[PDB]
């Protein structure tokens, strides 16, 4: 379906991905945190929410897909907190890397993130 922010309608697939994944921004990522048709609440975008979206983001930018969730966490652990494990990565976002952080951080799709 579509998703209106900053005066554009941008392409979603059926799982709520961005495919006009170059279009993305902090706008957009914001656009697509509050999406409740694929997530069951809006997620509150805290600065560690945004360390792990630009990790996810400047990954896939880099390689053309998301990081395995091992190195997610590797990366968590260093340059979020020593304590960031995947139970953590699901506090932060609740349907996990791959359905939310990869979707909010405008990845077109989630592969690569498990």
């Amino acid at each position: 379906p579509e998703l209106e922010v900053k005066g554009k309608k941008l392409r979603l697939d059926e799982d709520g991905f961005l495919q006009d994944w170059e279009e993305w921004d902090e706008e957009v990522a914001e656009a697509l945190a509050k999406d409740t048709r694929f997530s069951p609440q809006p997620i509150e975008l805290t600065e560690e929410h945004w360390k792990i979206i630009r990790y996810l983001r400047d990954y896939f930018i880099k390689y053309g897909v998301a990081p395995p969730v091992r190195m997610l966490v590797k990366h968590c652990k260093k340059e979020v907190r020593p304590d960031c494990n995947l139970q953590y990565i699901y506090k932060l976002f609740p349907q996990g890397p791959a359905k939310d952080a990869c979707r909010i951080a405008g990845l077109p799709k989630p592969t690569g993130c498990v």
